[PDB]
């Protein structure tokens, strides 16, 4: 039993949270059942996925409003069964015509697909277009879109079956892996992760960032003209890193994190998980500037997974709880 010592470090079981406060944080009214991932367009519209397992939804906020309200986007089309819609990570892709595609990881039962929608702005609706599935996408956590049906995806596990996933995680196999998917060409691009989770890309398309939750790492890969990834750098932290957002103006990373892994994996309302947001600047330079921008123990926001910024505001989502909107 030094599978006790691996467990304590992986799940960061001793960590407590030094508070870092922001001025003027408000809970978003109407978000009570998760807001695991979100993405903000250049014009300030924000998509949020919720009700990850209280049915599954995609929410919309217009972050240009002074006190933004959430509305539920209506999904239309006949290619999607909503009664099992169970959305997880998301990504957007804006084509040359300014069509907005939204890609949504979906877990209908114990399975993964990637659902492609077209966002219809004037109507506040999502036109379902395509269900994607593949043997190289067994357990999809998050994707980053590089076209309407092109993305890199993390699998947080090698197995699909929850019983096996549980064994796979506790054994510490680290078999999780990252897939490039496109209509003509589906390949594994990186492998051997302990719970690969968030994933994103630099604004110029040359670097890919991947969060490895249980190793407390962000990997930086050079992304090449042929879509292949090569390892460049690994950053280490004292926290479980979950989803990565990238600010398109600076390239900075905004990361939602779980300080203590026991509290997010073995939920307990008497000891609920806290929240933490990191900002990472100059991730290529010799000393990347890492800053804790917001941190608390869960008396306001529990289980942060994602954070992004828009024009001076910070929006933070969680696995199964609320969302917080804050001034920086
Ligand atoms: C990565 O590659 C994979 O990772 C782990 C260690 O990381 C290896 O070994 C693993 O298996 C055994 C069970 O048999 C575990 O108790 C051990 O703690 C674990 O480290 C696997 O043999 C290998 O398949
Ligand atoms: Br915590
Ligand atoms: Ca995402
Ligand atoms: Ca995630
Ligand atoms: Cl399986």
């Amino acid at each position: 039993d030094r599978q006790k010592s691996s467990f304590q470090t992986r799940f960061n079981v001793h960590r407590e949270v030094t508070p870092v406060e922001l001025p003027n944080c408000n809970l978003v009214k109407g978000i009570d059942n998760g807001s695991e991932d979100l993405e903000i367009l250049p014009n300030g519209l924000a998509f949020i996925s919720s009700g990850l397992k209280k049915s599954g939804k995609i929410l919309l906020m217009d972050l240009n409003e002074k006190e933004p309200a959430v509305s539920e986007l209506e999904i239309i089309g006949n290619t999607l069964d909503i009664s099992s819609f169970n959305p997880h990570g998301i990504s957007t892709f804006i084509d040359d015509d300014n069509t907005v595609y939204l890609l949504v990881v979906n877990h209908p039962g114990s399975s993964s697909t990637v659902e492609v929608f077209k966002f219809q702005e004037e109507e506040k609706s999502l036109l379902h277009l395509k269900t994607i599935r593949h043997k190289l996408l067994p357990s999809v956590n998050d994707i980053v879109a590089v076209g309407p049906e092109h993305f890199y995806a993390t699998n947080d596990h090698y197995f699909i079956d929850p019983y096996l996933q549980s064994w796979e995680m506790h054994l510490g196999l680290a078999w999780s892996f990252v897939t490039y998917y496109s209509p003509n060409d589906v390949r594994v691009v990186a492998e051997g992760f302990d719970f690969a989770n968030g994933i994103n890309i630099s604004p110029d398309g040359k670097y890919v960032y991947i969060a490895e939750l249980l190793a407390h790492k962000i990997h930086v890969y050079e992304k090449h003209a042929n879509w292949t990834l090569t390892p460049l750098k690994v950053l280490s932290f004292d926290t479980l890193v979950d989803n990565i957002s990238v600010d398109p103006v600076t390239g900075d990373l905004w990361v939602g994190c779980h300080p203590n892994g026991m509290r997010i994996f073995f939920y307990d309302a008497e000891n609920p998980p806290g929240s933490e947001v990191l900002r990472i600047q100059d991730i290529l330079s010799e000393e990347p500037k890492v800053t804790v921008v917001y941190a608390e123990n869960g008396t306001v926001l529990q289980g942060s997974t994602v954070a992004a910024v828009y024009k001076g505001k910070l929006l933070i989502g969680t696995v199964f709880h609320k969302a917080l909107y804050c001034d920086l």
